[PDB]
């Protein structure tokens, strides 16, 4: 019996989750859900506590701690530990009858969820690619201490990578551990990416374009955020980084491919040039779901794939000058030190201001552009503590410098 | 080091696994070429015996064995142990100095020689899919006695479904076993074929290809009955076969799909339903090269796979109207007993009177289909030398059915 806490439960991930869970579990009884975790949403989390009857139930958002309480009180043989914020987090984290927990959620209460999970030697399955993308030095520097703690990767590009990998080699090493790539033998990744709702425009249709146009007729359902990261390919430059130390695979060896029918997921080509790739629909249960059974698999009732169907696959390289966000990505990840947390935070800020209509598309690569240029680089911590600090400072000044060069030229 | 054996070692599959071991051997020593065995290439074989200077040398043919004598003292600082016949096949065998064993020999010598390597315990690394379907419950037999006894597929198709599995699980088990599938999570395959060259025709143009049109291929270097094989799909259908003893997925669990390109070499859908591919050139080096690493991989200077390059890949059903004979195959294969040993041996005639414009294209099939239809089911001998002698035998009466159907007619 695989025990399971889910964080951030009423998000995408944490509703996916649960959905997969409750199919597999129709099949063989797999899966006990032992703790939820939302921030606000009290109605829902009563509906999946109704369902799942976890033994630890926890509310981030104190206000509504009282009225889950007496929610919880209608479910027939029911009696969890009722919890409330960071606290409840660190309890749940703690406790031996949790074996795997997901983090589904976003950068702030993510990193920290991240870290006590990894702390308590957990299984982490871990959506959040912010969090590696601004913390990667944290995490190794933590999976080090914590032996035992394990990140599996719930990116759908980067569990297509780990679901590619012998689990006979990857069983003696770990994600974030140095020298994965080599014993696993990784010469080479294609990482393969949507291309966006923008990838047939021209330049002169990318300078007017508006995040309206991103986010209509949106092909997938997903949030506005990362819509607008899939929009300017900034999703996939923080999925080369995410690669690079997931899978400690050097930037040179990370191709970003436009793939538009989104079935191969990505692929792997190890040191003899055979290359090996995972296909499916684009779903994320399947990403999930091998998080939580990694190095099993089991019975799903999900469709088949019917290649003949899907018929065509195609293999694009995307263009650098239409997409300048990929550039910029490599750049700060071949610069290394801090720079991706400068990238990512002043990202997080240019995002923001597209989505809200304050600048253009080509402002948001010239605000991080700028950022980058401004920032300098610093000694690392060698204290996890002062290194978790220092990520933190960085992250705060490359906001505040984006918002100012925002307000600078308003 | 890696101590191999190679048997037929002048012919394609031995001489590409020469080539791969040279090439490999440049950037690491890893192989020791232990033994070579040729019918009567006592030239070829020289030349061989030059450059990789094993401690055996075996030939066939008893009379030029005092012609190998001669020319092996020209090279300098080696005195190998010369051996001849199936005397020295099976002293070759029983070397405690020899790990594994690449099979690429045609007919029942391929078979005689498996066997042997089989009873001394070896790694077998077999590209006669011929004598898979044929001998297939004689070499499981085989298989569970001899516990330390192992196939590795090298077919291409074969090789690209071994190299998706997780090695974790294969070495819990091996191939031609029962339960290899349970264990191994498949729930399906998807077999990749090129199709041939007749995929686009009428079943008006069907009737009149010859055989001239099939090796009209200038595309692949590849002898002429496989050629034969691949323009009338029987390649595949034996494939088929040969998947469902290697791996013990159910004959309702294999799709032929169509893939002009010849990337994907196969694909595996576990039971989860994600699906794993495995993608290169088309070229025997890797399969060849994975049989003989197998469970490691090891580095080659191989051309990388330039996915954007290559751009688009495609897939289709092929149509069983059209390429009758791949149903031929999946009733014979799901019939059972003795059926794909008839299969086999009445395409064997089938295919060479085709080659030679004695029949036409619908009458391959034509045949294929009486001999199967005239075969009486037999008890399966228990007794290991009793079954080798059935196969042999129903091979043989196969082989006189078609023959006279053939007569009759003309
Ligand atoms: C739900 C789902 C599952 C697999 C694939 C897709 C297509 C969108 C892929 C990307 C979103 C993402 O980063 N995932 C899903 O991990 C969008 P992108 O490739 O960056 O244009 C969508
Ligand atoms: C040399 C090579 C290597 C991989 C793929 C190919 C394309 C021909 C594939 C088939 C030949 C074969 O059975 N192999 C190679 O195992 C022809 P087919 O798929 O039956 O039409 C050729
Ligand atoms: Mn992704
Ligand atoms: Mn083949």
């Amino acid at each position: 019996p695989i025990n399971v806490a889910i964080f951030g439960s009423t998000g995408s991930i944490g509703t996916n989750a649960l959905n997969i869970i409750r199919e597999c579990n129709k099949i063989e009884n797999v899966f006990n859900v032992k703790a939820l975790y939302v921030n606000k949403s009290v109605n829902e989390l009563y509906e999946q506590a109704r369902e799942f009857l976890p033994e630890y139930l926890c509310i981030h958002d104190k206000s509504v701690y009282e009225e889950l309480k007496e929610l919880v009180k209608n479910i027939k043989d029911y009696k969890p530990i009722i919890l409330c914020g960071d606290e409840g987090m660190k309890e749940i984290c703690s406790s031996n009858s949790i074996d795997k927990i997901v983090i589904g959620i976003d950068s702030f209460q993510g990193l920290y969820s991240t870290m006590y999970a990894i702390m308590n030697n957990k299984i982490v399955a871990l959506a959040n690619k912010e969090s590696i993308v601004s913390a990667g030095f944290f995490l190794k520097k933590l999976l080090n201490i914590h032996k035992n703690a394990k990140i599996i990767p719930v990116d759908s590009e980067h569990s297509a990578i780990f679901q590619c990998l012998d689990n006979n080699k990857v069983l003696k090493t770990k994600c974030l551990q140095d020298n994965f790539s080599k014993i696993n033998n990784i010469n080479k990744i294609f990482l393969c990416s949507s291309g966006g709702p923008f990838q047939n425009l021209t330049m002169d249709e990318l300078k007017n374009v508006t995040s309206e146009n991103a986010l209509k007729h949106p092909k997938w359902k997903m949030g506005k955020k990362i819509t607008i990261d899939s929009a300017t390919m900034m999703n996939k430059g923080l999925e080369v980084i995410e690669t690079h130390f997931l899978f400690d695979v050097d930037y040179n060896d990370i191709e970003v491919i436009v793939h538009k029918e989104c079935i191969i997921h990505s692929c792997v080509e190890f040191i003899d040039k055979s290359v090996i790739s995972q296909m499916y629909y684009p779903d994320m249960q399947i990403p999930i779901l091998y998080s939580l059974t990694w190095p099993d698999r089991i019975k799903t009732n999900l469709k088949p794939l019917d290649l003949a169907q899907v018929s065509t696959l195609t293999f694009h390289k995307p263009s650098l000058e239409h997409f300048p966000c990929i550039k910029l990505a490599y750049q700060a990840g071949i610069k290394g030190n801090f720079y991706p947390t400068v990238l990512n935070a002043s990202n997080e800020i240019a995002n923001n201001l597209f989505l809200n209509n304050k600048i253009k598309y080509f402002d948001i690569s010239s605000i991080i552009s700028q950022v980058l240029e401004s920032f300098n680089s610093q000694k690392v911590s060698e204290n996890s503590e002062d290194l978790m600090k220092q990520i933190l400072q960085i992250h705060s000044w490359a906001k505040d410098k984006a918002t100012d060069i925002y307000n600078k030229h308003n």
